[PDB]
């Protein structure tokens, strides 16, 4: 046993390595997505910045559960990183409702590890899912649904003036 | 009687009274276009913005006539505030339409209380009418008017892209 | 449904529409309290000033509340802003006593939500309350009880001077 | 006639030369009271100044109206100013009382001669009052409204340590 372990659940040390696991799969399926929109045929170079930024952000997440894992006096446990469910992303609208998916299953691990801490009595395990992730993911759905709404109003797939327009004035200058 | 009343007669006093309401109820109307723009299925946040801000600007008129009431020894009764008249705005036109007959709705109220004050004789009144409402309320009449003009020109309803323009171009980046 | 609805109930979501109205009745009160202490016949000027800017407070809590339903894909319903109970507010002490009360009343709705939240399993909206309304909560009802006790100790209501000083020494100079 | 005179009634011309000694014969007022509070035997230096700045303002409303006589291409003529009512005040709250009625006079003084320039169709003569006058006639008024509610609060006239109170809390320190 860990010397600083106290209140730390096997159940929840293993899923903590799951969630881990699947942030760096997040982390990479958002890099697809970046090389996607940065290939010469597609071009969308903030939409291509935006989806690279993503990507980090996940990167950072999963390596806040491995330091949380020392913290508690779990161990890292590391699997293969899947690769992306796509090779190519059709365009603006599709990988914007690929990455709202994402976010959501994302969600959905996370609110499955609260139900977990829940049950095995872990309120810093709850308060660190709060403090740190929830929220975060809420604002995430939130703005790619916002986007979706706009690339639908501006008659995605078939109306290439709007998927320029929308990389001109909906994501970040890059 | 208040010992600092003077020429202010009592159905001032009371019309002062309902246009505190009207204005009131004029912010809460702009608060429910300002959550509607803001709603993830429509997701114009510049508009959203610009009827948060007219709602704000709303209530500061209302708080203005509880001080004005008070200068005079007149004295606040309030009634409820009854909630606007839609639910739901339908798009960036349809609301601008509402604002403007809001807008000259409260005109009018203004108006007729200015007819109220000459006819009681009390130029105080008058004045502050002219110079804290009157003017304001023109220009917000034509620059609502201006927008309707706009948004038909960008061929709403029916045109997502035009709509999409008019957030971008026509209201203050928020 | 919303597409970017996740773990999010019905019940909670009506919830949170009855709490933006508690927070709009609130502000309305605070505003009836302000108009009147800013009276020529009651003249407490930091005492109204004092209850103007808890209107604001509240009226950006139910704001917040607005957001909160549609970060979650939850649809706001606005209803009638009840007129607050009364019209004159007696003294310090008397509206201070009022205040008391209101906080409570919400204090047990926030409460109330959160045992609904917990019922349904909704970490994020039980760390939204706990994080943005139930602590700033408990130190409103101590600041007011706190008052209480001084006015009290001043020898409200009939001792006038104590009155006097608690508007120049108690609430901040405005 | 004056080669400048242009929509300028005799009448009007009078009543602003009455209306130039009246406010003459307010500041005289004003300045009795600021002598009495400086006396070693009443000693609220900061109720005489108030009284003396009051004073001055009066002056120059009186240097105002001279102005416009002169601007409107009529001619001013003086009159004594008559010696205030009193030789003494006998105490903060009296003085305030003498006080009050004074601006109402002033007041009701400024308002028909507003009804007369209505009479006679001078929207200048109307304007001139408007925005010079009535609003910072109503203001005065106010305040000392307000601080007669306070000295009454305070135990004026009996007691004593209300006075004191009122001279360090109510009026600027000077
Ligand atoms: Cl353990
Ligand atoms: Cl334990
Ligand atoms: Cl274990
Ligand atoms: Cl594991
Ligand atoms: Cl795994
Ligand atoms: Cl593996
Ligand atoms: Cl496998
Ligand atoms: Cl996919
Ligand atoms: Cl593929
Ligand atoms: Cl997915
Ligand atoms: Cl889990
Ligand atoms: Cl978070
Ligand atoms: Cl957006
Ligand atoms: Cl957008
Ligand atoms: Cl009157
Ligand atoms: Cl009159
Ligand atoms: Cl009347
Ligand atoms: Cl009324
Ligand atoms: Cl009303
Ligand atoms: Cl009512
Ligand atoms: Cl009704
Ligand atoms: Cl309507
Ligand atoms: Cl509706
Ligand atoms: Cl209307
Ligand atoms: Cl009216
Ligand atoms: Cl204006
Ligand atoms: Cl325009
Ligand atoms: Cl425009
Ligand atoms: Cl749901
Ligand atoms: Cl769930
Ligand atoms: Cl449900
Ligand atoms: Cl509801
Ligand atoms: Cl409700
Ligand atoms: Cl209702
Ligand atoms: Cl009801
Ligand atoms: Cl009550
Ligand atoms: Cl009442
Ligand atoms: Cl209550
Ligand atoms: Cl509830
Ligand atoms: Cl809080
Ligand atoms: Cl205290
Ligand atoms: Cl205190
Ligand atoms: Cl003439
Ligand atoms: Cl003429
Ligand atoms: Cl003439
Ligand atoms: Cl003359
Ligand atoms: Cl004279
Ligand atoms: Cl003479
Ligand atoms: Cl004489
Ligand atoms: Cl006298
Ligand atoms: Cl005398
Ligand atoms: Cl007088
Ligand atoms: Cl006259
Ligand atoms: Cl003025
Ligand atoms: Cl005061
Ligand atoms: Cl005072
Ligand atoms: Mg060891
Ligand atoms: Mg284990
Ligand atoms: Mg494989
Ligand atoms: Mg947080
Ligand atoms: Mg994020
Ligand atoms: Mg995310
Ligand atoms: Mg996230
Ligand atoms: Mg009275
Ligand atoms: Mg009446
Ligand atoms: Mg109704
Ligand atoms: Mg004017
Ligand atoms: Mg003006
Ligand atoms: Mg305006
Ligand atoms: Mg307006
Ligand atoms: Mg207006
Ligand atoms: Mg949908
Ligand atoms: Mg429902
Ligand atoms: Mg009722
Ligand atoms: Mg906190
Ligand atoms: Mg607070
Ligand atoms: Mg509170
Ligand atoms: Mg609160
Ligand atoms: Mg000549
Ligand atoms: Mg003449
Ligand atoms: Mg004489
Ligand atoms: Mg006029
Ligand atoms: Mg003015
Ligand atoms: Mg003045
Ligand atoms: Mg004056
Ligand atoms: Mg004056």
């Amino acid at each position: 046993v860990s010397q600083v372990r106290q209140n730390y659940h096997s159940d929840c040390e293993a899923a903590v390595n799951r969630m881990l696991n699947l942030e760096l799969y997040a982390s990479y399926t958002y890099s697809s997505m970046y090389a996607f929109f940065d290939r010469d045929d597609v071009a969308l170079h903030n939409v291509a910045e935006f989806f690279k930024e993503h990507s980090h952000e996940e990167r950072e997440h999963a390596e806040k559960f491995m330091k949380y894992q020392n913290k508690r006096g779990g161990r890292v446990v590391l699997q293969d990183i899947k690769k992306p469910e796509r090779d190519e992303w059709g365009n603006t609208l599709e990988a914007m409702q690929a990455a709202l998916q994402l976010e959501k299953t994302v969600n959905q691990a996370l609110l499955d590890l609260h139900k977990l801490a829940t049950d095995k009595v872990d309120p810093h395990l709850c308060d660190f899912l709060e403090s740190e992730y929830l929220e975060e993911q809420v604002k995430d759905i939130k703005r790619i649904g916002d986007f979706i709404t706009n690339l639908k109003r501006l008659g995605l797939p078939e109306n290439g003036m709007g998927e320029y327009l929308f990389d001109k004035h909906s994501v970040k200058e890059s």
